[PDB]
């Protein structure tokens, strides 16, 4: 159940969220080029599904790589404003869904995002607190897979 | 050239593309869908291809439907948000362009998005000027499909 996952998103947890997303979300190319980085270094066995953005490696001076950060942080931007209403939460997070579904990819592949998100988190300073809020974000999404 | 392209986003354009975005982009879940009815509703020939969907003429009721017209307008924001920086604004264009061409979307067939937002900039007192600069930015679109 996707709605029993977005219930466990509480007062406290929607406001760090939020305070949280305030830094990191402000230098999206930045940031976004982080997540995916440190997601190519910390798990080498997924860097096979993104074969079109060419030598991610290069991080920043790949112009697919840095399309492709950008947008995704926009999508973390569409979760964050549907935060006070579960139903559209819902039905943003399933819309998201489709796209990783028809490339196969499963829940397990989504956990692997917790450890990016901890580590550029930690790097602006957002400590362990703000890690397990959005590890119940993520939760939200592996529900709908 | 996407490049090229967006060329013709003089300091006037982009001025009049942020103005009107402040005002439409700010209700997302309703100016969203309301892009989306009015296509369906000018263009029915358009219909077929959101078959996933569902019956969109359930409109606001139909989850998948504002699941995707909220998506859709964060696709906007990102576009208007790397306005200053031509570089990110062609890589974002190009990354966004993938999806829509694996689905046969033409240059033309994307233009006939003009119609349904020249109506809702209508619908809140933005006039053909803002019109013709939203066009503008389609036009980007259009030059990479
Ligand atoms: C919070 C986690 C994640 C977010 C917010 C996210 C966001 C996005 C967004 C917005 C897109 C672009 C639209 C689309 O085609 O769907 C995308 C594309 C993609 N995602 Fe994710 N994603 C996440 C996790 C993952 C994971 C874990 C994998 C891999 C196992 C993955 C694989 C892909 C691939 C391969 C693409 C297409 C890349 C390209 O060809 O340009 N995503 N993702
Ligand atoms: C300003 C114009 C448009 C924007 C910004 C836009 C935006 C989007 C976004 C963000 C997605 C979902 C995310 C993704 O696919 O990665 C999408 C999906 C899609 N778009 Fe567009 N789009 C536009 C015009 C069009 C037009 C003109 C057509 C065809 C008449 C079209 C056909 C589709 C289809 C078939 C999908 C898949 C829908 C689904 O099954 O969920 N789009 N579009």
């Amino acid at each position: 159940s996707v709605y029993d996952a977005a219930a466990q998103l509480t007062a406290d947890v929607k406001k760090d969220l939020r305070d949280s997303w305030k830094v990191i979300g402000s230098d999206k190319k930045g940031n976004g080029v982080a997540l995916m980085t440190t997601l190519f270094a910390d798990n080498q066995e997924t860097i096979g599904y993104f074969k079109r953005l060419g030598n991610v490696s290069q991080g920043m001076a790949n112009d697919k790589l840095r399309g492709h950060s950008i947008t995704l942080m926009y999508a973390l931007q569409n979760f964050i404003d549907q935060l006070d209403n579960p139903d559209d939460l819902v039905c943003v997070v399933e819309k998201f869904a489709v796209n990783h579904i028809t490339r196969k990819i499963s829940a397990a592949e989504f956990g692997k995002f917790n450890g990016p998100i901890k580590k550029v988190l930690a790097s602006k300073n957002f400590g362990d607190k703000y890690a397990n809020a959005w590890a119940k974000l993520v939760a939200v999404v592996q529900a709908a897979l």
